[PDB]
C-alpha cells in the first residue's frame, strides 16, 4: 500500500500550488476574449505530417433544467433520437456521442423491435458511441462519490445489458467546475480517458499557454501515479459551436448551420453562417483550417478535437442535413487540399483519444502530470459559481437522506433471493433511479426551475417510500422465525421513524407509538446498523406516554431518558419565536447497539408511573415576559428564567459554554483543559444594487457578511443524562446545540421566509492559527488543501462542503462535519463559515430565467468536532492533501449513515427474534462497505451479490485503537463457489481470487468484489 500522508507527490502541474503563483488577471485577449491572439507556423504541418481533425456531433441533454425529465423528453430528446437513429442509419460516416443514459434507455424501451435492431447495429458499428455512460453527467461539487458510483453504475449497466458496450471515454462539457472523484472512479471503472470543459478562465489560459490542457489527472495523494486517467481540458469559454472550432467566435459561429435563420438561432457577433457552395468552399475552408490550427498550437499531438453541437442539439431531420451536409463539402475540399496538409473527418470521443495516444506511442508528445481540482469556477470576469454550492438546500439534504436510504433498501434486502412477487428489485431499481436523475448538474446543484426543483422532489419522495417498503419487508424476514415468516409483500409490518428528515418543524410525519393499559402495552422497534462495525449511538421515539420503558429482547433493561416534544412557533401575535411543549406524545432516548450490517430489536413498554431505568430531562426556558409551558403528564415541571449564559456537560464529554443568546462560545474538552473559545455567529450576506447580481448560479455578495440582529432570543435548555441541548429562535434559524457525551450535533431549522436577496451564513469564530489555509472535501471521499487568496474576490474563496472542512494550526483543528451539501469558506485565520439558504430576486445570466424565491425550511445538521492534534501525524506542509480524525470521520458517519429506525405496526409480532448478524465481521474502523447489492434475481441459479468496499485514511494520533476483524465480503453469503475482484461497477471481472477470499483494500482505495453462491 502507497502512503498516502507522507511523501508529497511529484507533478508537474499541482493545482494549489498553481493557484498561488497566478496572477488571474482579467484582461481582453482579443477575438479569444479570455486567451490571446494564437500564431502558428504554417510550415509545421506538411505532406508527411497532417493534422488529423476529428468533428465530433453531439447534443447536451439536460435530464431536467427549465423543463421537467419528461417535458424534455416528450418535446425535444425523443425527437433527437429518433432522428439520429435515421440519420446514422443513412449516412455511414455521420457520427454522433451521446452521454445521457437516463434519457437514452427512456428512449430505447419505447422503440419498436425493428428499431430496437437498427440502434444496436448504429452503435455496434461505432457511429453512435456513448460517452461515460452514466444515468446522467452529475453535479462534480455538491455530489457524494458514493451518488456519482450509483449512477455511473446505472447507466453502465443499462448500457451493458441492452447494448452491450461499456465506454471507457467520459465527456463532461456541463458540470460547473470539475472534481478529481471523477478520474478516480473512472479509472477504477475501465475508463482510458476523460474530458472536461467548465474551469476557470484564468486556469484554461495559463494551462494553454503551457500545452497542458492534456495531462494525466492523478489524486493529490498518489505518489505513484497509478489513480491516474488522460485528461482533456477544452481551452475555451464554452462547449458551443462559436468556442470550439477554434480562438474567434466570430468566425466560428459562421460554422453553426443551424444559425442562418429558418431555426430562429442567429450568430450574437453579427456574421452569419453562409451555406457552402463551390465558389466560397475555398474562402470558407481557408478560415476554418486557420481557426482549427490555432486551436492545435494549444496542443501537444497532430490530433484535433473539434466537439460540434449545444444544447439539444440534433433535434429536426433539417437540422441534420444543414450540418452533416455543409460539413461534407468542408471535408472533401480540404482533405483534397494538399498545402493545408489537414485529414478532417466525422468521429467519436473514442476516436480522438485512440489517435491522440498513437501519436504518443509514436514519440510524438508526452503529457504532463497534475493533481488538484477545478474549483471554484468563473466563466467570466468575479462570476464565480460558488452559489450553487447551497441553492435549494432542502433537495441538497434530501439527496444525503435518500443516498443512504437506498444504501441500506439495497444492504437489507441483499441477504436473501426474493420471489419476484415482492417487487424489490422492482422498488430499488425506481428508487437507483430516481436518486441517480437528481445527481445531474442541474439537479442537486439547485439551478433548475421552480417545477423542475418539484419534480425532482416528488421522485425523490417515491424513491425514499420505495426504500421504506424493501427495508421493512426486509427487516421482517430477517427477524422473524422462517418457520412462521407468512409475507403479505404489500403488508407495512414496519414503518420507518426518522428523527432528522424532513425533520421537526419541517413536517410533522413521525408516528407516535400509542400505548396505554386499555389499548396496547408494549411495541417492538428495530434498528439497522448499515455500517461494517458494531455500533451504538442513541436513538428517539415518540411516545403516548412518558412512562415507558425500554428492554433488549432477552429483557435486560435498558438505561432510557424522555424528553418533551418541543415545537417552535414563529407568534405573530407576540412577534416571538419559542417553544410549545406537547401535553401528549413524549421522547424517548436510548442506546441502540447494533452488528456490524445487523439489526437489534428492542421493547418499549408502557407502566402507571415512573419506572426504574427511564429518568426524565428538565427544561430551562431563557426569555423575560415567560408564560407557563404545562406537559401533560411529563414529571418534571418547566423552570423560567431571565436570559443568562450557561454550560453543559453530558457523561464524560466536553463542557459547552453558551452565550446568553443560546449560542456556543467555548469547549472545554476535559475537566482541566481550557475553555477554547469557539463562537457561533449567524451573519447575512446582501446582493449589489448595482452590477451583476447573485442568483441560483452566482455568488456576488455586496461586500463581507453583516450580523443578524439577533434581538432577545428565547432560549429552551433542556438537560438530561444522556441528552441535553440549548435551543434557540433566532431571525430564520431554530439554531440547536445538542450534546449527547462527544462532539456536539447541531442542527438549524432554516426558514429564510420572505428576506429577499439574503443569504443566511452561519460562521464559527475561533483563534486558532490558520492563518490562510482550510480544508474542505471532495464528493464525500478525500480532503483538498485549500488557501484562501485575497488576490481574488470574496466569492471565490468559497468552495463546496460537501460533507466537512476543518481548519487547523500545530496544535488545535475544528472540523466540522455536515449531512448536507453547503457552499463555505474560512475568511479570516481561525473562521470556518457555511452558507444555509439563499433567497434571491434576480436572475443571474445563465438561462434559468428567474431568481430562487421558493425556499422552504429546512432542517440542517452537522456535528462539530474540536481536537489537539499537536501528537498527530500529518502531511507535510507541502501535501496537498488533509485526512480526518477517528473522531471526526465517525462524526461524519453518524449524520450520513445513522441507524436506521422501524416501529413494529401491529399489535404482536410472533416468531419475533432479536438479532441478526451478531456474527458479522466487525471491520476496523476506515473500512466501509459503501455498497452491498445482490446482482441476481431468484431465477438465477447461480446467485451473485457485489459488494463495494472504500477505506478511507485517518491520522495517526497515538491512540492504539486496534482489536479488529478481517473483513472478507466475499464469505458473508454462505456456500460461496467464487470470489472476483471486478471494476466498481460490477461490470467487469479484473481478478479470479484465490480461496474465494476479497483481500480489503489500501487506505484510500475502493474496490469491488463479487462473490457467486450456489
Ligand atoms: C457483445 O460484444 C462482444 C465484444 O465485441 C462480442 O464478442 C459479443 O458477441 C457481443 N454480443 C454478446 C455475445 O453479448
Ligand atoms: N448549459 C446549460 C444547461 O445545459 C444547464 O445544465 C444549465 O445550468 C447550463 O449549464
Ligand atoms: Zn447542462
Amino acid at each position: 500500500c502507497q502512503d498516502v500522508v507522507q511523501d508529497v507527490p511529484n507533478v508537474d502541474v499541482q493545482m494549489l500550488e498553481l493557484y498561488d503563483r497566478m496572477s488571474f488577471k482579467d484582461i481582453d485577449g482579443g477575438v479569444w476574449k479570455q486567451g490571446w491572439n494564437i500564431k502558428y507556423d504554417p510550415l509545421k504541418y506538411n505532406a508527411h505530417h497532417k493534422l488529423k481533425v476529428f468533428v465530433v456531433p453531439h447534443s447536451h441533454n439536460d435530464p431536467g433544467w427549465i423543463q421537467t425529465f419528461e417535458e424534455y423528453y416528450q418535446h425535444d430528446t425523443k425527437h433527437i433520437l429518433s432522428n439520429a437513429l435515421r440519420h446514422l442509419h443513412d449516412n455511414p460516416e455521420m457520427k454522433f456521442i451521446w452521454a445521457e443514459i437516463s434519457y437514452f434507455a427512456r428512449f430505447y424501451h419505447d422503440l419498436g423491435e425493428n428499431k430496437k435492431l437498427q440502434m444496436k447495429s448504429i452503435v455496434k458499428n461505432g457511429q453512435l458511441e456513448f460517452v461515460t455512460g452514466g444515468w446522467v453527467m452529475p453535479d462534480e461539487a455538491n455530489s457524494h462519490w458514493r451518488n456519482v458510483l450509483l449512477q455511473l453504475t446505472e447507466g453502465q449497466t443499462w448500457l451493458k445489458q441492452f447494448m452491450n458496450v461499456t465506454p471507457t471515454a467520459s465527456w463532461a462539457i456541463d458540470p460547473f467546475g470539475h472534481s478529481p472523484t471523477m478520474p478516480y472512479i473512472l479509472q477504477k471503472s475501465g475508463f482510458k480517458n476523460m474530458l472536461i470543459q467548465r474551469t476557470h478562465y484564468s486556469v484554461k489560459k495559463e494551462l494553454a499557454q503551457q500545452r497542458q490542457l492534456e495531462f494525466l489527472w492523478r489524486q493529490i495523494w498518489d505518489n505513484k501515479g497509478d489513480t491516474a486517467l488522460f485528461t482533456h481540458m477544452m481551452p475555451f469559454y464554452s462547449y458551443d459551436i462559436p468556442h470550439t472550432c477554434g480562438p474567434d467566435p466570430k468566425v466560428c459561429c459562421q460554422f453553426d448551420f443551424k444559425r442562418m435563420g429558418s431555426f430562429g438561432l442567429s450568430c450574437p457577433w453579427k456574421v452569419p453562417p453562409r451555406t457552402i457552395s463551390d465558389q466560397n468552399v475555398a474562402a470558407r475552408s481557408d478560415l476554418l483550417v486557420d481557426q482549427w490550427k490555432k486551436k492545435a498550437e494549444l496542443y501537444r499531438t497532430n490530433v484535433l478535437l473539434i466537439p460540434l453541437g449545444d444544447d439539444f442539439r440534433f433535434k429536426q431531420n433539417t437540422e441534420w442535413d444543414v450540418q452533416r451536409v455543409n460539413y461534407e463539402r468542408l471535408f472533401e475540399h480540404i482533405n483534397s487540399q494538399a498545402h493545408f496538409n489537414v485529414q478532417a473527418q466525422f468521429g467519436t470521443l473514442q476516436e480522438y483519444f485512440d489517435a491522440v495516444h498513437q501519436a504518443e506511442r509514436a514519440g510524438q508528445a508526452e503529457f504532463p502530470t497534475l493533481s488538484g481540482d477545478f474549483f471554484t469556477y468563473a466563466d467570466r470576469s468575479d462570476n464565480y459559481w460558488s452559489g450553487y454550492y447551497t441553492s435549494r438546500p432542502y433537495h441538497k439534504r434530501m439527496d444525503r437522506v435518500l443516498m443512504h436510504y437506498v444504501r441500506a433498501a439495497e444492504m437489507l434486502s441483499a441477504w436473501h433471493s426474493w420471489d419476484g412477487m415482492a417487487r424489490i428489485e422492482e422498488r430499488l431499481e425506481q428508487a437507483r433511479r430516481e436518486l441517480s436523475l437528481f445527481q445531474h448538474h442541474d439537479g442537486i446543484t439547485g439551478t433548475a426551475k421552480t417545477h423542475v426543483v418539484v419534480d425532482y422532489e416528488q421522485r425523490m419522495q417515491e424513491a425514499l417510500k420505495a426504500c421504506q417498503m424493501v427495508m421493512q419487508q426486509s427487516v421482517y424476514r430477517l427477524l422473524t422465525k422462517p418457520s412462521i415468516y407468512s409475507p403479505d409483500f404489500s403488508f407495512s409490518y414496519f414503518t420507518l421513524d426518522d428523527s432528522r428528515w424532513p425533520g421537526s418543524g419541517v413536517e410533522d410525519s413521525r408516528t407516535t407509538i400509542i400505548l396505554g393499559e386499555d389499548i396496547l402495552p408494549s411495541k417492538h422497534v428495530v434498528m439497522h446498523n448499515t455500517l461494517p462495525h458494531w455500533r451504538e449511538q442513541l436513538v428517539d421515539f415518540y411516545v403516548s406516554s412518558p412512562f415507558v420503558s425500554v428492554t433488549d429482547l432477552a429483557n435486560n433493561p435498558v438505561e432510557a431518558q424522555v424528553s418533551p416534544v418541543w415545537s417552535w412557533h414563529h407568534d405573530t401575535l407576540t412577534k416571538t419565536i419559542h417553544p410549545q411543549g406537547s401535553t401528549t406524545k413524549y421522547r424517548i432516548i436510548f442506546k441502540a447497539r447494533v452488528p456490524p450490517m445487523g439489526l437489534a430489536t428492542y421493547v418499549l413498554t408502557i407502566s402507571d408511573s415512573k419506572p426504574e431505568h427511564t429518568s426524565y430531562a428538565s427544561n430551562l426556558l431563557l426569555r423575560k415576559n415567560p408564560t407557563s409551558l404545562p406537559l401533560g403528564q411529563y414529571p418534571e415541571d418547566v423552570k423560567f428564567g431571565d436570559p443568562r449564559e450557561i454550560s453543559l456537560r453530558v457523561g464524560n464529554g466536553p463542557t459547552l459554554a453558551f452565550s446568553e443568546q443560546g449560542l456556543l462560545k467555548s469547549i472545554q474538552l476535559t475537566q482541566d483543559s481550557p475553555h477554547v473559545p469557539v463562537h457561533f455567529k449567524f451573519l447575512k450576506y446582501g446582493v449589489r444594487s448595482h452590477g451583476d447580481r447573485s442568483g441560483a448560479y452566482l455568488f456576488l455578495p455586496n461586500g463581507p457578511a453583516s450580523p443578524v440582529e439577533l434581538g432577545q432570543p428565547v432560549v429552551l435548555v433542556t438537560k438530561g443524562k444522556l441528552e441535553s441541548s440549548v435551543s434557540v429562535g433566532l431571525p430564520s434559524v431554530v439554531h440547536q446545540t445538542i450534546m449527547r457525551g462527544g462532539a456536539p450535533e447541531i442542527r438549524n431549522l432554516v426558514d429564510i421566509g420572505s428576506l429577499d436577496n439574503t443569504e443566511i451564513v452561519m460562521r464559527l469564530e475561533t483563534h486558532i492559527d490558520s492563518g490562510d489555509i482550510f480544508y474542505t472535501d471532495l464528493n464525500g471521499l478525500q480532503f483538498i488543501k485549500r488557501r484562501r487568496l485575497d488576490k481574488l474576490p470574496l466569492q471565490a474563496n468559497y468552495y463546496p462542503i460537501p460533507s466537512g472542512m476543518f481548519i487547523e494550526d500545530a496544535n488545535t483543528r475544528l472540523t466540522l462535519l455536515t449531512g448536507q451539501p453547503l457552499g463555505g469558506s474560512s475568511l479570516a485565520s481561525g473562521e470556518l463559515e457555511i452558507m444555509q439558504d439563499r433567497r434571491l430576486a434576480s436572475d443571474d445570466e445563465r438561462g434559468l430565467g428567474q431568481g430562487v424565491l421558493d425556499n422552504k425550511p429546512v432542517l440542517h445538521i452537522y456535528r462539530l468536532v474540536l481536537e489537539k492534534v499537536n501528537n498527530c501525524v500529518r502531511p507535510s506542509k507541502l501535501h496537498p492533501a488533509g485526512y480526518l480524525t477517528s473522531a471526526a470521520h465517525k462524526a461524519s458517519q453518524s449524520l450520513l449513515d445513522p441507524l436506521d429506525k422501524f416501529i413494529f405496526a401491529e399489535n404482536e409480532w410472533i416468531g419475533a427474534q432479536g438479532q441478526f448478524g451478531g456474527d458479522h465481521p466487525s471491520a476496523r474502523e476506515d473500512l466501509d462497505v459503501s455498497v452491498m447489492r445482490r446482482l441476481t434475481k431468484s431465477s438465477a441459479k447461480t446467485q451473485r451479490v457485489g459488494y463495494v468496499l472504500h477505506r478511507t485514511n485517518l491520522m495517526q494520533c497515538g491512540t492504539p485503537e486496534e482489536h479488529t476483524q478481517k473483513l472478507d465480503v466475499c464469505h458473508l453469503l454462505p456456500n460461496v463457489a467464487r470470489c472476483e475482484r471486478t471494476t466498481l461497477t460490477f461490470l467487469q471481472n479484473l481478478e479470479h481470487l484465490d480461496g474465494m477470499v476479497a483481500p480489503e483494500v489500501c487506505p484510500m482505495e475502493t474496490a469491488a468484489y463479487v462473490s457467486s453462491h450456489s
